[PDB]
């Protein structure tokens, strides 16, 4: 029966209404949000604060040319390349590799970690005939920056758990493995978070790019700050990048209301427990096993896959985030969902293809309008702070999420539209951003 069919699909429906978000529930968000992050570019808040707003000590009023090395450690992959800065400042990559982590080295001891990442330096190195350039650091960490050039580790994210890290200066512990293998000699000049890397290289081709957005791995977004509301650094002259970390945001509850079962279990299993719980939301780290844990409770109430779940699609993390991208991709024929599906183990209908389909939708639009609310607060903070009635912004955008998943920009763009009246955003997505960017805040720094 077709009829029967339509039933389990109007009561797949009934579940899947539960990661709806009302226009208002988003501006909840933001505001919420917006109060996070005025409580931590304060003082006498800041250490409460969930949202960190944490100074990065690159300015608005900033440099050299020639040679960089860029680092890249944020996700499963650590990248190095050779950049050349030139004359604002143009840059290219020009020689590049990336390494595969080892789990041991991630979760191991932050000795393994970084004795790994020098390992890798110097094979680069060898692979170019080049083994003293000035090094730039992206590091996608929350950092507490005393100056762009040392800052300590505040916490690992995104499944990161090598010891001996957190509460360290992080550059410090770079140096030292490097001296300990004592085959290269690198000058470590700036340490920077992928957005700040993200948004200083959209800057050449667009100078009104003051915010910078991550999503991939992790979601986290820095902006220009005015001098005079960062309380955290003497001076009140002109502006200063802050990096929200606001993946934290919800760690003290504020994302109660809208949390579902799903995200419990998410957060649950995590390296991470009660942490980056607004990320977790959005983050590609998660978004694939949320539909994983969607599917799942389909199939215990029998409207999906003949109330059986394979051996695979009992794994964690088996349903992998660019299946959700792929699904998505689907022209209607079900070809793609099929066969995501038939290398999981299971033997899909029609109707289980459109149902995964519309979990992977609801997923992902949660996390596209979750993401709006965040991006609107910050923009809106920013209109409100400056001078004018339109406030015309460019913000520079990167990670896989944003950039391969066939809908969400689209459907976070319109979301962020619908938030940020009297203001004109301009997207743009970085070309190899962390890279050039990290060379570009380098050559400043190198003085
Ligand atoms: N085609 C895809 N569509 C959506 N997500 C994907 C796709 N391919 C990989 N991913 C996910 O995106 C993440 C990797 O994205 P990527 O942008 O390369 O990392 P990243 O930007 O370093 N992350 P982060 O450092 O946390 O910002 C992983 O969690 C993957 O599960
Ligand atoms: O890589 C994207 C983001 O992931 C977050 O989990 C990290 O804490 C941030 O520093 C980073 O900007
Ligand atoms: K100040
Ligand atoms: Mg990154």
């Amino acid at each position: 029966n077709l009829y029967f069919q339509g039933m389990k699909k109007e009561k797949v429906e009934q579940i899947l209404a539960e990661f709806q978000l009302q226009e208002e529930d988003l501006k909840k968000v933001m505001r919420r949000m917006q109060k996070e992050m005025d409580r931590g570019l304060r003082l006498e808040t800041h250490e409460e604060a969930s949202v960190k707003m944490l100074p990065t000590y690159v300015r608005s009023t900033p440099s050299e040319v020639g040679d960089f090395l860029s680092l890249d450690l944020g996700g499963t992959n650590f990248r190095v390349m050779l950049v050349k800065v030139g004359e604002g400042q143009w840059s290219v990559k020009t020689k590049h590799q990336m390494y595969s982590i080892p789990e041991d080295a991630m979760t191991g001891t932050a000795e393994m970690l970084f004795d790994y990442i020098s390992e890798c330096i110097s094979d680069f190195l060898d692979k170019h005939q080049m083994k003293k350039l000035p090094l730039g650091f992206t590091f996608s960490f929350p950092v507490r920056h005393e100056d762009i050039d040392k800052g300590i580790l505040l916490n690992w994210t995104k499944g990161f758990k090598a010891s001996g890290a957190e509460g360290n200066n992080v550059v410090g512990l770079l140096r030292d493995a490097i001296k300990r293998r004592g085959d290269f000699e690198m000058d470590v000049v700036a340490m920077v978070n992928d957005t700040v890397a993200t948004m200083i290289s959209c800057y050449y081709e667009d100078h009104q790019c003051e915010v910078g957005m991550i999503v991939g791995t992790g979601c986290n977004a820095c902006y220009m700050e005015e001098m005079q509301n960062v309380e955290l650094v003497e001076g009140d002259e002109g502006r200063m990048c802050v990096n929200t970390e606001w993946g934290a945001f919800g760690d003290s509850g504020e994302l109660d209301e809208f949390l579902l079962e799903y995200d419990r279990l998410v957060d649950e299993s995590s390296a991470n427990p009660g942490q980056q719980l607004y990320e977790k939301l959005i983050g590609g780290k998660y978004m694939g096993e949320l539909v994983r844990l969607v599917l799942l409770r389909l199939v215990d109430e029998n409207l999906l896959f003949h109330g059986e779940a394979s051996e695979q699609l009992r794994t964690r993390g088996a349903f992998e985030t660019r299946f959700v991208s792929q699904v998505e991709s689907d022209t209607g024929d079900r070809k793609q969902i099929y066969n995501i599906l038939s290398t999981l183990g299971l033997r899909p209908s029609t109707t289980d293809c459109d149902i995964v389909r519309r979990a992977c939708e609801s997923v992902s639009t949660r996390a596209a309008h979750m993401c709006s609310a965040g991006l609107a607060g910050v923009i809106n903070r920013m209109r409100e702070s400056r001078s004018e009635d339109v406030m015309r912004i460019t913000v520079g955008v990167d990670g896989s999420v944003y950039k391969l998943h066939p809908s969400f920009k689209e459907r976070f763009h319109a979301s962020v539209r619908r938030l940020t009246p009297s203001c004109e955003i301009t997207f743009i997505e970085s070309e190899e951003g962390s890279g050039r960017g990290a060379a570009l805040v380098s050559a400043v720094a190198c003085k």
